[PDB]
């Protein structure tokens, strides 16, 4: 990296906005791929909703707040129509990405899957984008098909054309792997998927917080991500879908608020998106998620993207200077979005993170909910460090100094 | 109709000051707690404190576990040595998701073509439609428990509708419209005698009356934290340990597994088996603070005060010649909710006039349309009381209703 690049990540104009980091300046939090830290504005927005907006008790606001939040979320992912109006009615709220993928697998699977059909996923998938397809395929008689990686941890155009055939009905691929950091060519996968007449589902849990996402450039039919990974509150997931697909898909959870009317023996469903939101929703979490969108918009998501590119490059570069460290993913920093998996040679990841915790460095150890991928690469356990825009050069240097300490003991 | 001491007890309000949205705005009379409650300061503070000091790991993991134990103790889910059965507590987003979980998982596990699923005509929509769906999927039949003239489910109706064909019985503990308290223990006895499972919708009983799962003899019980001064987005499902082990998983994905291959998966133990993906740990932490807040007020004092507030609300509505109570006219027969109508006046018009007086009530179907159709009502008003309400709130509703009648 150039000297001006190192100077940019040396400075940190962002970490002061996060109360947990400002109050604990010695801690290097490098596990944003699991969940983010919360900006003060997001925490305050949640408390302000409960203090002043709960159940519109001061009406003599809250309903408009949820709509305003859907619109800002829809804009943020490029879900705007021809006339620059946000597609707010195509935003559905869940608890997390996992529930959104269970919704798609159950509703779209019941709608479309017949025995003999193919559901195509990749070997990189998070468990939440694997097991729901295992379940719905067993229930419908469809076949679960896996896209494989090449040697540089990419899905090749040849693999895309060979696995996505005329038998394919649903294709669900992660946008960015939570272990390898690989950014998949979702646009190219969707092109082949649509040429076979199949639906395209995108797990954007690791791409929404780190790279620009435009649903209309990505050519996808459905897309899901989690708010708690992009500086939002916990307990809020987002599902976007094409309007007419959401209209045709049957409901997932049923009960109050998702109907138009109910009799003893039947019920009539409410329109999208209320059709997919059963019971009282987390209005405070939705409001705080809108505050997270406004916060990220204020920092300019393009400038967040570039800074996190530089932090990923510095992380891999410093990790490569350690002869006792083997990177599990690609060895090029330009090929890592967010996460970098690695292992200290001959040391349990439990022992690595235990020493780093003593050095006030927070990283992730274990399977990272991607066990089929690790089985594929003959890895039983791995360490994972990840960068966010509120990290800096000093956080990564703290990791390196802690890793050198690990080698001293082991 | 009640003693001067009881009226004096509800004129004082030794609880409102803990609620920011009510204490800071004394013009507001919030009488819609049956939809959602207001949040105490200690609950709001606990949620922010989690995000500020332990947003993750060791402290957060132990904080989640202590919340499970507090919730289990609160509903009497304790063993012989008084240890909380924390591992029988499952977190959802709300009661609606918990009932969908039960209907799908328990319905798949137990229902055969020809079985009966017995619910009541009092059920909230979330305790109706999931049973409509699973009955059509399995070939089971949906059966309704009906009411008598006193808006109660009689032992004759219990013995008549719950027969040997019954496999699942799901009845609301307290109606969110009528305020009727159903004899869950007696329904469970007949339910178990016929070889069926007992599911309890406790969304309206957990906030207002003492709940003991071992005294109710139920098999599954669900309620929402946001009705009992907790945050939104948190639901609780309790179940017997053996039953939850037998019920197949609902949502699948990360965190609810022991191991995963390309073709299969092995499930994690209960309760992780039923919690997929990252949970709302801050909301769970704040729900534990809501439990501790309610424990400090003593739940027996909360119940006693709310019985007086409902008795006052019913007797005051009875003094209005233009008001018709939808439900029992006896104040002692209403837990929380009191539905009513201003005759010949649409509930939307009543609610809009009360809005200008800063009186919040709920108007419409109250997510219990089959009940309203049974009562030949198209839509009603609903006022509901909580322990942080007082005589002044109810008198402000009574005054607002006089204004409604003067207009229409
Ligand atoms: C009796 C009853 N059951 C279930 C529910 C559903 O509650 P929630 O909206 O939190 O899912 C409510 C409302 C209710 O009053
Ligand atoms: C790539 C990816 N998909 C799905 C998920 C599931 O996210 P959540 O725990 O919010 O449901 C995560 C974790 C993830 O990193």
């Amino acid at each position: 990296m150039t000297d001006t690049e190192v100077a940019q990540i040396t400075d940190n104009p962002y970490k002061a906005d996060f109360p947990i980091l400002a109050a604990n300046p010695k801690v290097a939090y490098l596990d944003s791929a699991y969940t983010s830290q919360r900006p003060r504005v997001v925490i305050e927005a949640q408390s302000r909703f409960y203090e002043t907006m709960n159940a519109n008790a001061l009406r003599g606001d809250a309903t408009a707040a949820i709509e305003d939040a859907r619109a800002s979320i829809a804009k943020f992912i490029g879900a705007v129509d021809k006339n620059d109006k946000p597609e707010s009615q195509q935003i559905i709220f869940t608890r997390n990405t996992s529930e959104a993928l269970n919704l798609v697998a159950s509703s779209l699977g019941r709608y479309a899957l017949k025995p003999g059909d193919d559901v195509v996923i990749s070997i990189m998938e998070h468990h939440s984008n694997i097991i729901p397809w295992q379940q719905i395929c067993k229930a419908t008689g469809a076949n679960l098909v896996y896209l494989r990686m090449n040697s540089q941890y990419q899905i090749t155009p040849e693999e895309i054309a060979s696995k996505i055939t005329e038998r394919a009905k649903i294709v669900s691929v992660t946008h960015v792997s939570n272990v390898l950091g690989t950014r998949n060519d979702i646009k190219a996968i969707a092109k082949r998927t649509h040429a076979m007449g199949a639906y395209m589902v995108v797990d954007a849990a690791q791409s929404a917080p780190h790279i620009l996402v435009n649903v209309h450039d990505l050519d996808c039919d459905l897309l899901a991500f989690s708010a708690h990974k992009m500086c939002g509150p916990m307990g809020i997931g987002v599902l976007w879908g094409r309007a007419e697909l959401l209209n045709a898909m049957p409901p997932f959870l049923t009960g109050g608020e998702m109907i138009d009317s109910v009799t003893e023996t039947g019920a009539v469903w409410a329109p999208v998106p209320e059709k997919f939101e059963a019971g009282t929703q987390d209005a405070a979490g939705i409001y705080a998620t809108g505050a997270a969108i406004k916060y990220l918009n204020g920092l300019d998501m393009a400038k967040i993207e570039k800074r996190e590119e530089l932090l990923a490059r510095y992380l891999v570069q410093q990790l490569c200077t350690l002869d006792f460290v083997d990177i599990v993913g690609s060895k090029l920093g330009q090929n890592h979005v967010g996460a970098v998996a690695f292992n200290v040679r001959g040391v349990h990841p439990h022992d690595v993170s235990s020493i780093l915790d003593m050095n006030n460095v927070c990283i992730r150890a274990g399977h990272h909910c991607a066990e089929p991928l690790l089985i594929e690469l003959h890895e039983s356990s791995t360490c994972r460090a990840s960068v966010a825009f509120y990290n800096d050069k000093h956080d990564i240097d703290q990791l390196i100094e802690g890793l050198n300490q690990v080698w001293k003991i082991f």
